[PDB]
């Protein structure tokens, strides 16, 4: 009965294809996989092909996933309820899939009808590409290979595409999948777990797929969020849910993070590189050419201090003759004008070819190379009044640091905010769910980046009046200051203390909002708290006992029996239950007369939620607060309605979203039961500022009871203290940009344009000016481009080329004409590849014209009309240091940017050449190249790569380099 | 995988037992033999036995039951979903049971603990013993055989006793279920569905087992209503839950039902059987000697008029010797006193022998004899002004017919009930699902009888007043008048009329409730309604309208939609869909802008329930009014509470129990719509009350719009109608009584005394006087007497012995003290079997003294003093009709006792005698003796008794007889 299906993803194997399942970087078993060996079995069981069999999937559960090892070969056994209409698909006696399994037997083709669009598409011309949907969804962290590369074409919005036909439904369900995912607003891997309704027909699967010019069978598919229904070919998926898989820390991409400082210490035929017409490089070329005389080559740059001939030598030495012409650089880079420039006419070029050195760079009186060091490993950490608390590595209390916030480097001013300075913050059940990894930040509503920390939803402090105030936020509320509407504040009473008053805003708003606004609850009704020990709890058992409500309070010890008993002499011995057993049921259907509790606050879980179920009266309220059965699905019978019972999903983060006057309901509770004395601080035990991590690993045990409160701020005495400002702590640096400030990316269009365009907007940037000489062309671009405008962001696609001086300063009117800009970053890049030998010095002047001249002319308006520029990034590349096989123009133009950068941070104004390896994901190693080792090194992430250059930016180094070793 | 079971239950298959599982004549698989079907499995599985495996069952769902043929076997497969903990139990591919079944890791022996009582037993002297428990149970509808008659003791309560160990789990666990049930106030076969949780250790089993003197391993067993949970050993059954399954029509007691009334047509040995003291019982012994000169024994009755000889003679020519004997009698039963004496010493007598006739009876001039007719199958009909709609057979629409109501026999007069004529009762979904059988009596809440008609829910007409009302009841509301608290009256508005009127109360009600009360529907919020044609549905359109809010209904045809857009001219074209399919679903979602709606008032089921529930938008209120998906205990998935999504169960029929200011609200309600126009009447249909099957019939189909309404009385015009009576008409007659009169059931203690009495108490007996010579001895007694005692009924265990004048003047003098004697039953028996030879005139006094001399006095007091006697019954035997062999002073008593009957009946007095044949279930024949053929007839079971006295009571005929043949 149980059909065996042993997956192997061994070469010869006919399962090989699911190794191009991929998900990061585990080749994991496709929910579609498990659809199709389902299908197999109930064929069987049917005695009939799954070609022949239309089938239905109904309430698919997704319990785990499979990994699928490189070596060795799974089980899968799918077991069959056909009297149920059931199915389980187990693996080594764990399940894995649950759901139900039929044929369908009156199949309805009309159910594969493309539903409409709810707004037309204007950008027809402008689509996804097959190579641009899996670079993005790569970038979102699925690398799935060619067997699962199936999307040919898919929509700017996602909404619709065609999908390849490989005689493979997996593969075509999973494609499916990944178009319905493709459109996601929210970032990061998202894996399913459940899908209500799984429709295939395979008769009208062939009818509805269709033949291209390109000889490959395809089919429409159309993704519809508003009906929640992926329909393509003869297959319709309905009510997908997908639950974000934390990414694993186990990212081979550990970059090697690098300095670049200036370190001082036959015939030879010299080479003027200093021209700029790169007239010389033919001159090169006929030094390459003789053997013996060419042993003593110098190539000196006397001329211009930031000629980069250093990058020039290092990518000739890797070409056939290089060491042999054993080339050696005279660069007289001098930071300051009045240091002295040395004399190659003299005895010093004498000295310096006695030397021998391989580089000879002259730096205000210094003769010395360009050697890499290893970058300090200590993050950045700055004095700041804006910092908030962040687990730098998910699931890891010990990663918890105070990072500096985005309220910091942008200050922002508009009536409807306020900016509160912290004084105490709240740690609650969900900011020890985040940080230790248990809970996904995305499952907090509202708009948050995948950078942002969500810790904290409750504080007290100061007001920008000075006036103490007690604050709820949806999130970032365990902060040096927040920034909050006023409708989620309360005045603190005279008696309160800020350390008192930030218990209160969460846990009596929840417990408001669920008995009087959601549960109704009325004088004298017997009610049932669970876990009345916690901060929730007893807020509701304040609010009940105010209202003279028999109170059943569920407690996992006696010590909390007790604290309950002390702080509410209301309840009696019978009152209290045990939270950690079903038996809670017994005691509350004994005392109350098996009548049940006129409401049940519940936050307990699985058979302990049902119990409590049980536990309810007729007319009952049953309030869930807590989440696990809510987010797992889990069944409810629904019998219990049969006894006038009302079951409340009640969520106060809802109230963050719209925040109309549904919320300024439970805030009048909060404020009347302040002023009526029923809203009472709970117990507070507080840990300082300087030790949250303790905060949080003290109240992950659980033996806390009522609060954890984390002291930002001492409470000085007085009412309303003027001054209101942060402290001065360190925080850990964090790029921040100013969302009244313009920035550039010239090359912003590219892979690395683009995602370091994204990176911006989520540190804050609100102006930006993409330059590309082309304009947008890919799909992926306009997608990029048009997302940012909508999210509110004044995104410029430029055209005007900084290579020459007159575009560089149109350049900048244009971005000032935004705003002042604060940043200018140079990804400008063209290629012209090849050696030395077949190299043209019209391909040098290609090369360095984006790089070079349009760093000098970068440089030059910054000086001129840029006072407030915060940031001027060059990308360089490592062929620059290291040096590169036939990429001598690259290197040189490379070396110039960093010329310009350590001139330009000499005098003090900003800047930074940041060297990138082997980049992945996009770029133009992605495109034009193919996890391919090039020379020597693996290409890094973008992920990594954006770690890696916020952190850049927050170093005292003109040059860095990034790079993963293979 | 598939564990097969092939139950047989032949003689020789160990599953033979399972033939003593019968439940209304059906051989049943018990639920627990699925429990232990299941174990075996799970043991075989784990490769263990049953008795060293503990398990644990959990949300067992009994899908159907298993008929066990007495020919033939029944295959159960099993199959075990080990990693999801599942199990199914099919027979022949159809799901017949569904769980969770696994083995108890850690079994916990403290579980298996007895809860205390909620309250200490007064009457431990007084338990059920195992007779009397299998008595009722047989009585409520459960033939368990021997091997599941295994409770030996229960307390009156039905929460406590005793279970045997036969060594067999399956009839352990169902003695665990018929103890749980035993203590139920709900009468009728009730069956398990549904159980939570089901622990069996049966390692604590063994221990909890102990042995009586008797050498039987035996187990207490309680049970706890508070907290839903039966503990036996170590078998623990929690929330086991019970559906009353409808008692099979094909009921082989179809009794013959006859009458009795008086038929005009060697050496003779003549025997004066006038004497009052039996002397000449031993003088007929010596007749009895002879064999040629005793052919001609003509015993003779010439003082007494009631001497009752032809039951003596049918009895004794049974007897051996008896035709020999050639028995023949002269009764000379004068019925009135004016008639002349027939002189037994003149011609006549003469005549008579040459008759030869085997009986001879002098009536008023007519010489005959007593001889047996059959009864009329016209049911007895009566002009009467209160009269109700019912079912005679369940499920049976051509079986509708009026019945006398409570009201026509007892008029109740208080303050807080007003007596309403109705003029136009609606006709309600849950009208319709009773009278097809589809809705068991018991689901409405209510202290309903198991004869009372809960048909209709809903009336208009006038109240006592004479003023124009419209009435919302819990049942009976199909009915000429209606008696109903005033808090659920309203006054019908002068532009509106009764027949409009009709429709108003359970419609709005229900919608008011549902949107104001429950759903809180609020000005401008989308809402959706599923059948939107319907009354409730009509009626949340009209609330919803009036608020402005956006209406998505969803109907079943093109006619519903049209009907609709006539009406409400507020809805447009988007304003509906369909409710036949799922796609409403995709109506709302791309409508709504893929949010959902607000508020969803929900009557589908099934799959359109769940599309119904993904229908709801964030903090949306899904309020349930319909009861399959309820009562069914489908699962909710909790997902939907993410979304801060409310669950209301909407029942308006919990505010007939309680009646508070809760039912005054949305009482409110209705009439503030009525005064602001918003309740605006329905559509009616109406049928006139002479045919209300085709009301039935036509409402079923479902072709119906708006309300079905049968017009009772026809509106005159008038506004406040002084008179306000019903109008007679012809209804079926049924019995009932006064609640102002005592009732007298002489031996009343008795099997078939009590069963009459609880029948009398169904029928508005409210002062019962049972009398007995011994008292309450048994436990049956007790708990029967103190159940009706609890109900409210004045029921005296009088002793007073009616064989006594002195003792039936006394009897009627307590009868009178409670109130007015309306009715006097004869059921005192006392027997002295044995043939004639061994008979004794003392044995003759004994069993006359109870029922001649009993009735004797009853006439002869009940003539003085009871002015106002509706019934003089008694149960006279079948063993009179034709006679038993061995029962002379039986028939004799019964035969006087008839004799009696008909002499009051003559004088208009009521007088009736029911010659019952084998009487079942209780009684006599049941103790003594043991469904076995007596004499050639059936045991006639209670409710086949019950019935047929029910008829009888509503007879001209003195004397008539009921016996089921074999
Ligand atoms: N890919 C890699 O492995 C490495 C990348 N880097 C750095 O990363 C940056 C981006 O490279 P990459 O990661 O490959 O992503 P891309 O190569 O895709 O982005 C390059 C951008 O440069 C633009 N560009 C080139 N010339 C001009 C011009 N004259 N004016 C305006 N825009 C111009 C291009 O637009 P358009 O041509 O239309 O004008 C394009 O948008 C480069 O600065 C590069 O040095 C460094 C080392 C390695
Ligand atoms: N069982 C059958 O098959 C048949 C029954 N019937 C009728 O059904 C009626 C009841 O018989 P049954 O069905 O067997 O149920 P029961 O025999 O159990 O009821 C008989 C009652 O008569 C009582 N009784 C006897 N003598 C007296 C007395 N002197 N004063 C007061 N009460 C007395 C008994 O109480 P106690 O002795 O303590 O006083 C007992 O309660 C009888 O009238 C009988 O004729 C008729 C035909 C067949």
């Amino acid at each position: 009965s149980a059909a065996i299906y042993n997956i192997d993803t061994s070469s010869e194997s006919p399962d090989h294809y699911l190794v191009d399942h991929t998900l990061d970087g585990r080749v994991l078993f496709p929910a579609t996989g498990y659809l199709s060996i389902v299908w197999k079995t109930l064929a069987r069981a049917l005695g009939l092909g799954v070609e022949q069999l239309p089938v239905v999937f109904e309430d698919v559960v997704l319990h785990q996933a499979t990994i699928l090892p490189k070596t060795g070969t799974v089980s899968l056994e799918v077991r069959l309820l056909e009297a149920s209409r059931a199915f389980e698909v187990s693996e080594n006696g764990n399940l894995v899939v649950s759901g139900k399994v039929y044929q369908w037997d009156d199949p309805d083709p009309r159910l594969f009808d493309h539903p409409e669009s709810p707004t037309p598409n204007p950008t027809e011309p402008l689509f996804l590409a097959q190579a641009e949907v899996y670079k993005e969804l790569r970038l979102r962290g699925y690398d799935y290979g060619p067997h699962f590369q199936g999307i040919l074409e898919a929509s700017l919005e996602g909404d619709s595409g065609r999908l390849l036909w490989k005689d493979n439904w997996v593969s075509f369900m999973d494609t499916m999948l990944q178009m319905s995912i493709l459109g996601s607003a929210k970032h990061g891997l998202y894996l399913p777990t459940r899908v209500t309704a799984i429709h295939i027909d395979p008769a009208t699967h062939r009818q509805k797929l269709y033949t291209l010019q390109d000889k490959a069978q395809v089919a429409d598919v159309v993704v519809s969020r508003w009906l929640r229904v992926t329909v393509a070919g003869g297959v319709h998926i309905s009510g997908l849910h997908t639950e974000s898989a934390p990414r694993r820390q186990q990212e081979q991409q550990v970059p090697i993070l690098e300095k670049f400082c200036f370190t001082p210490h036959d015939s030879p035929i010299f080479l003027p590189v200093d021209d700029t017409s790169f007239r010389w490089v033919e001159s090169l070329k006929g030094i390459l050419a003789d053997e013996d005389s060419s042993r003593p080559v110098w190539l000196k740059a006397i001329n211009c201090a930031t000629s980069g001939v250093v990058g020039l030598v290092n990518c000739l030495r890797r070409e056939p003759g290089g060491n042999r012409l054993r080339c050696v650089l005279l660069s007289n880079l001098s930071s300051t004008s009045h240091v002295p420039e040395v004399d190659p006419g003299s005895a010093e070029l004498q000295k310096v070819l006695q030397g021998d050195l391989v580089m000879n760079v002259y730096r205000d009186g210094a003769w010395g190379a360009f050697r890499h060091f290893l970058l300090e490993e200590d993050k950045p950490e700055e004095p700041t009044a804006h910092a908030f608390v962040s687990t730098l590595t998910r699931g890891d209390l010990s990663s918890i640091r105070w990072v500096c916030s985005s309220l910091r480097h942008a200050q922002p001013t508009c009536p409807g905010a306020q900016l509160c300075t912290v004084y105490y913050a709240s740690l609650n059940f969900r900011d020890i769910m985040l940080a230790t990894g248990k809970l996904s930040p995305d499952a907090i509503p509202g708009k948050w980046t995948s950078q942002d920390s969500l810790l904290g939803m409750e504080f007290s402090g100061r007001d920008a009046s000075g006036k103490r105030v007690m604050g709820l936020v949806p999130a970032k509320g365990l902060a040096t200051s927040v920034l909050l509407s006023p409708d989620f504040l309360w005045d603190v009473p005279s008696n309160w203390t800020l350390e008192e008053a930030a218990s209160v805003p969460v846990v009596y708003s929840t417990a408001y909002y669920a008995l009087v606004v959601r549960g109704r609850v009325r004088p004298g009704e017997t009610l049932l708290i669970h876990s009345g020990s916690g901060g929730v709890g007893q807020a509701a058992i304040a609010i009940a006992l105010s209202l003279g409500c028999r109170v059943f309070t569920t407690v996992g010890s006696a010590e909390k029996r007790a604290y309950l008993q002390a702080r509410f002499p209301q309840l009696d011995s019978t009152s209290f239950a045990n939270s950690r057993d079903t038996s809670f049921e017994q005691h509350v259907l004994w005392h109350t007369g098996g009548k049940g509790v006129d409401l049940v606050l519940n936050s307990l879980a699985e058979e302990k939620l049902q119990a409590s179920v049980r536990c309810l009266a007729t007319h009952g309220r049953f309030l869930e607060i807590g989440k696990f059965d809510l987010s797992q699905n889990h069944p409810l019978g629904m019998a219990i309605f049969l006894k006038n019972v009302t079951f409340h999903g009640v969520l106060l983060d809802a109230f963050f979203n719209e925040s109309s006057a549904d919320w300024r309901e439970v805030w009048a509770l909060v404020q009347a039961g302040i002023r009526d004395g029923v809203v009472r601080p709970l117990k507070c035990t507080v840990f300082h500022g300087a030790q949250v991590e303790d905060a949080f690993r003290y109240m992950a045990q659980g033996k806390h009871i009522g609060k954890v409160v984390v002291q930002v701020l001492a409470e000085e005495p007085e009412a309303v203290l003027k001054g209101a400002k942060p402290k001065l702590m360190s925080a850990i640096s964090k790029t921040f940009c100013p969302a009244h400030k313009s920035y550039i990316i010239a090359g912003g269009l590219g892979g690395f344009g683009l995602e370091l365009a994204q990176w911006l907007i989520q540190r804050g940037v609100q102006k930006l000016v993409l330059t590309s000489r082309s304009g947008i062309r890919t799909g992926y671009q306009a997608k990029q481009v048009r997302r940012w405008r909508r999210q509110g962001v004044q995104v410029q696609v430029s055209t005007s080329n900084i290579s020459s001086l007159e575009g560089a300063r149109g350049l900048i009117a244009e971005a000032a004409q935004l705003g002042p800009v604060g940043g200018v970053f140079n990804l400008a890049v063209v290629l012209r590849d090849g050696l030395l030998e077949n190299q043209t010095p019209e391909f040098f002047q290609d090369v360095c014209k984006p790089k070079y001249s349009g760093t000098l002319n970068l440089d030059r308006v910054t000086r001129e009309a840029c006072p407030e520029l915060d940031y001027f990034v060059v990308f360089s590349s490592v062929s620059c240091g290291r040096g590169n096989a036939g990429q001598s123009n690259y290197g040189f133009a490379n070396s110039a940017m960093e010329r310009i950068c350590e001139k330009r941070r000499h005098e003090g104004l900003p800047g930074l050449a940041v060297q990138w390896g082997a980049i992945g994901d996009v770029g133009i190693l992605v495109e034009t190249m193919s996890d391919t080792i090039v020379s020597g090194t693996l290409p890094q992430r973008m992920a990594s790569c954006l770690e890696v250059l916020d952190l850049f930016l927050n170093q005292p180094h003109m040059v860095l380099s990034s790079f993963v070793l293979a």
